[PDB]
């Protein structure tokens, strides 16, 4: 989430 | 981004 591939 | 929770 939030545009970041770790939190998706 | 283009506000958007999942895209940031």
């Amino acid at each position: 989430i939030l545009g970041s591939i770790i939190l998706g």
